[PDB]
């Protein structure tokens, strides 16, 4: 025993194990199990990060500092790592002779309690032949018999997968469910732990600074539970807050480094808000309307939903926005999105709708149930917004998708979650939702009978409301409706259009100018109502691209020289050059 | 009482020891009595306490802070969710009577189908509730299991395939919380089997998971909610005069929802319409959640009454329910406050008030 | 990587538990910077607090190699362990932590060197940094909570173009050393600028530097018959060329005819339509001449008409004449809905889930190709 376990009072009573605050019935249990005739062995279980090693020593505490039944005074708990039992072996019984001497000593000492933690690591020993367990063969009538005390301690999950196979074991021990705190239990156990932060560190905690923390810390950080989350906080700040005495800055940790320790752990910008991303957010409204022309409302909606959401006026569980953009097509749908998220610098997850047309393509999105070939593959969707939770997502085309798998928006649209395959979850709820669609066109632009040509306007009344259903509209933050474009709109196309012309021309060497005859003639030769600024593109295309190509391939435009192109008047066709 | 209530409650062991670890743990108990020299011997009540911890499961509420606790839940609710009374309180009524004792022998505290129009707070309800008991709150988006084999992911993969140490995540979120509120929402979006698996719990208080063992449910309320009939609900007949459809929508529930099942559950309630009534409430809860946001950045913030009584005669819409409130919240008070947030007057100002004028009937704004 | 390390630094700062986890895309640099950080302690590169401590990397394989017998592994372990924590200012490094949860215990117990090492962190006595992909981290880390509560993720990501260039400016003299070679600012600049345009299924740092490294051994094997030169901007479109399958460059060259003479070629073959013969062709010269949609194909044209009038026939000269691949996909054969997933491949979870996608295989393979989708009118 000398060297395989710890004295866990010596331990608490010299260097500190760190005071266990609270957890009054976790220990009463305890207690009452110990002091049971029989197999008065507590298990311990729970989610990890809960205190379950921090009771379990945590009791070693309370009988140094004497807050315990007189029943428990003076008794001592010894931690084993069983790592040391198997260090000091090679061959055949070395392990048993030593396993068994410490369970004499421990029969001796007569007033000891082992702990021995990460209990469901206890089996093995046993190799090659095996059959003996050590978990259950060398101590199994120890513990019913009541010879010795056994603490134990356990994951949940550890628990009923291995710790519970063993039914001789599960039956000798008392299990107690150890379960997270509340906020207010995690704001005392913060405050009972502070001073060795404080003093770690050298910091000074605020009582904000620990407020916060907490309930920062639960709303922002899902992956952990309460009592040890709130704790990387404020260590992670006190870290941080260590680092700046450096250069002198010497200072209270505040609610201010909290909430940029929280936002950078979750990965969820909080404090740049004050500073100049209040001008990169400011005129984001403007720099997306010298992209799409037209369509300023959409562009509104996207920026407002954003503000809101940096404002801190957002949601508390919901995307930073969900609306469906629908019109006619090469309206840019699609292209304010993408825009969007190069305006913001974020990440741009785009799903292409279309590929999802059977039910059970939904599978893609989410993963294969356990049990089935693509379970180990996790989902796309789930997994393209774990990766970047802070994006703007995109599904284009949504009409396209079957229409079961709109039920799987549902819970993104107004929880910001969805649970992949393992049961993890997907948080969405810094994620700008944006859906596109061209549902409604085909009616919109279909003449009717009579002498009384109908307004086709309400497509939104027909096809929006037929395909998505009540449920999945009633979560849009908006449905907009994305109009033709205008005439003085292509003329701002086809600039857009021609500049991404000279662009790709630069690059080669050679550049153009085109008069403003010949971009009104283009303008004018290529507008179509119908089709948006979609052929724009191929009027260029035809008039400008083609003839450069044959410049720049054979010669005639290459190095040395530029092309300008003007137009005559006569035929109106346009001229080039060197 | 050992032996009669460890088979009751306990059953995860054989009974003689099962039995013996009552008596065993109510002896230590009444050993750590007389510290305070308080000399005792053990009766029923003191076995029924240590079953109640080992079972985790409650003890007996009367004296407890939870008889008031309990006696005015059912208020509590209704500050949270207006109108809907009777959704309320059947769920309160099942609660009562599970700690009153009047409960079943192998069935959930209550097993509740949540029917009507959208918008209307039969999700928002479940939520509360179990914030307003104190409980773990268990979710599942019922939109995920859509085809017949994603039950697997419920009670987990058969022993020796791939999914098979995961286990199920319903059978281990039942399990790791006993005394829950298990919500399944938009149930009408799963696959058909899944319902079987609901069936059973809905009869015996349990499931078998791979692992073969078993999850209670018995102290669970299980709430699941449902668009059913909502299609239905909104559509308007051919006529002069508009037809309740609600009669509709309940045949619509019986095809999704087979006789087997229905008659498992303790009700089906079908939530009504908000009322404008319910919207000036809901309103004033949504501008307090606003002040709540505002307050965050030491903003305070001033809304009239009759800005109110404008915002909810402005967003009312029958067919809708609550959720375009705060839409009209958005575009009405949230945007105008994020841009002075964001870029002017409150930013270090903290105050903004909100009143309207009767010829525009436009909102003031500023510090 | 400034950020990426003062995490780091925080992290190993912390009372309990300071041990980072770098966790991200293939090939971004998460082990560059783990070692970088030993490099910038030696440097001096570093704040005082690491300023002096010793980062050892970790080889698992050597660690269980020979340990036979009963407790051979656990007494290897806690010695290690036993010299980390004497050491008191040191750092362990370990690759592909992911593995450690792997570790032999020896038959069917459960001591490896996860259970073994967990307590050790718990306790702030050792600090470990960890390396793991997203994926391995998703499938291996995430799914041991215990252990993975005790690790302090921090996000590395696919640095910037801007990013990508200095990293190469500072690696560059280890290539122009390693391969006798050097290289020019524009090629520098383009092997990010290329590689990000053209080259699939890697990120940046790797990406850029892969392009630089090949272009110096390209180089390097000039100056055997001694054709002693630098890697200029054309060697690395070259080299990007190889991979992309459409250089940019050689357009300039013998190239340019074999494309101007196209038309000819095709209406010799192809009589009548000669509109279908100057569609592709001038499709082909834009792309080739640079004039191209930057994302989208090379073009995309329906040909209809009257039948036996050379429809597929002057596609399938097209691929003939180009000297590349034909994709051919029968329409026919995806006549029901349901038949995409033969496109495409099933979903996960189906039958025939690993068996591939048709077309997007053809495509991978053959990236240079003309695809031709016969009677489009009949899926
Ligand atoms: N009363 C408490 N005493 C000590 N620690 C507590 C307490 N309550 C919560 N904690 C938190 O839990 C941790 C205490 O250590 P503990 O051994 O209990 O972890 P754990 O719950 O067993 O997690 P794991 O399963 O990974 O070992 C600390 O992070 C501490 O902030
Ligand atoms: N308002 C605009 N200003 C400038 N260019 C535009 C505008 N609208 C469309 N375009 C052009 O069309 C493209 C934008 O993509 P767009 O959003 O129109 O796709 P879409 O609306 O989804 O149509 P589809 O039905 O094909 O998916 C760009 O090439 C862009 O040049
Ligand atoms: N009776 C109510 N009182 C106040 N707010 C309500 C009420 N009913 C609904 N709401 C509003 O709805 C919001 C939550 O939506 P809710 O949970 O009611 O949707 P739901 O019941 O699931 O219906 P569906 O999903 O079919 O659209 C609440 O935050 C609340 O603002
Ligand atoms: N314009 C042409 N000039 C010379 N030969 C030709 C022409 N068209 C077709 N042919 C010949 O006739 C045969 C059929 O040509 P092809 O398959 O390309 O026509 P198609 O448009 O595909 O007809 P279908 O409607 O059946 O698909 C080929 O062997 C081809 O050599």
């Amino acid at each position: 025993m000398e060297n395989f376990t710890t004295n866990l009072n010596q331990l608490a009573r010299v260097g500190g194990i760190d005071p266990l605050i609270g957890r009054e019935k976790e220990l009463e249990r305890a207690i009452q199990v110990l002091c049971r005739r029989r197999k008065n062995n507590p298990l311990l279980v729970g989610e990890s990060g809960v205190g379950k090693t921090a009771i379990a020593e945590g009791l070693a505490w309370r009988i140094v500092q004497g807050d315990v039944p007189e029943v428990m005074a003076d008794c001592t708990i010894y931690s084993l790592d069983i790592g040391s039992l198997l260090a000091g072996t090679k061959y055949r019984g070395d392990f048993e002779k030593r396993f068994k001497a410490l369970l004499k000593q421990l029969e001796q000492d007569t007033n000891s309690i082992l702990f021995i933690d990460e209990i469901h690591t206890i089996i093995g020993a046993g190799a090659a032949s095996g059959g003996q367990v050590d978990a259950a063969n060398l101590i199994k009538p120890l513990l019913s018999s009541g010879k010795i005390r056994v603490i134990g301690s356990t994951t949940y999950q550890e628990f009923s997968n291995i710790f519970e196979k063993d039914r001789a074991l599960a039956r000798r021990f008392q299990k107690i469910d150890i379960t997270e705190p509340s906020i207010e239990e995690t704001v005392q156990i913060i405050n009972g732990l502070k001073p060795k932060y404080e003093a770690h560190h050298d910091v000074r905690y605020t009582a904000k600074a620990v407020r916060a923390a907490v309930e920062l810390a639960v709303k922002y950080i899902n992956d952990r539970h309460l009592p040890d989350k709130a704790i990387d906080v404020i260590d992670e700040a006190g870290a941080r807050a260590r680092l700046m005495p450096v250069s002198k800055r010497k200072k209270t940790v505040n609610v201010a480094d909290i909430e940029s320790v929280v936002a950078r752990i979750a990965r969820i910008p909080e404090k740049s808000v004050s500073q100049s991303d209040r001008d990169t957010l400011k005129n984001l409204g403007d720099r997306l309307k010298m992209l799409v022309f037209g369509q300023d409302k959409a562009i509104e909606a996207l920026t407002e939903a954003i503000k809101m959401a940096r404002a801190g006026l957002g949601h508390e569980h919901k995307p930073v926005g969900s609306f469906l953009f629908a019109g006619p097509t090469g309206v840019g749908k699609t292209e304010v999105t993408v825009q969007l998220s190069k305006a913001l610098g974020i990440e741009l997850l785009r799903f292409d709708m279309s590929e999802y047309m059977e039910r059970h393509t939904v599978s893609r999105l989410i993963g294969a149930p356990p049990g089935y070939v693509g379970f180990d593959q996790g989902g796309l969707l789930t997994d393209a917004v774990i990766k970047h939770p802070h994006a703007v997502l995109l599904l284009d085309e949504i009409e396209k998708a079957h229409p079961d798998v709109f039920n799987i928006l549902l819970q993104v649209m107004d929880n910001g979650t969805l649970t992949d395959n393992n049961g993890r979850k997907a948080d969405f709820r810094n994620v700008v939702l944006v859906m596109t669609t061209n549902a409604g066109v085909r009616e919109t632009e279909r003449k009717s009978i009579g002498l009384i040509h109908q307004d086709n306007s309400t497509d939104a009344m027909e096809e929006i409301k037929k395909i998505f259903t009540p449920e999945f509209r009633n979560r849009l933050d908006n449905i907009i409706w994305f109009d033709h474009l205008s005439t003085d709109v292509i003329h701002q196309v086809v600039d857009k259009f021609i500049v991404e012309l000279q662009v790709q021309l630069d690059q080669k060497g050679v550049s153009l100018e085109v008069s403003q005859e010949a971009r009104n003639w283009l303008a004018e030769k290529g507008y179509d109502r119908a089709m948006g600024a979609r052929p724009m593109a191929r009027v260029i295309q035809d008039n400008l691209k083609k003839p450069l190509a044959n410049e720049l391939l054979f010669g005639s435009l290459v190095d040395g020289g530029q092309v300008t192109v003007a137009l005559d008047k006569e035929k109106n066709e346009l001229t080039y050059g060197f």
